[PDB]
């Protein structure tokens, strides 16, 4: 199983981005999926997660009411709607799958997509 991300980029503060992630390869399960983020010299930190059936979500406090995680239509797809972005949201964002909770013990990881939020 491999994970591919899209939707990153450079955006002005107050703007919005929608990150997307999709599993490729034969998956034998519907997985829980998550997003983490990493700034230079620091660790990947939890942002949000959603269970396989879409019924349960978990969010870091710093993004509550601004970021919303959801499942996509295809099997093992997830989106992260990022609104009201701030410069501190600048990071590489990683999709993960196969796990639960806020630690980095998820079985599958994407290779990251850069988000940069700039004042304008
Ligand atoms: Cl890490
Ligand atoms: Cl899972």
């Amino acid at each position: 199983v491999q994970l591919q991300e899209s939707g990153g980029g450079l955006v002005q503060a107050g703007g919005s981005l929608r990150l997307s992630c999709a599993a490729s390869g034969r998956t034998s399960s519907v997985y829980n999926m998550a997003w983490f983020r990493q700034t230079p010299g620091k660790e990947r930190e939890f942002v949000a997660a959603i269970t396989g059936n879409g019924g349960t979500t978990l969010y870091a406090d710093s993004v509550k009411g601004r970021l919303t995680i959801s499942r996509g239509n295809a099997k093992n797809t997830v989106s992260l709607q990022m609104n009201v972005l701030k410069p501190d949201d600048t990071a590489v964002y990683y999709c993960a799958a196969g796990g639960w909770g806020k630690e980095r013990n998820y079985a599958y990881w994407g290779q990251g997509t850069q988000v940069t939020v700039s004042s304008h």
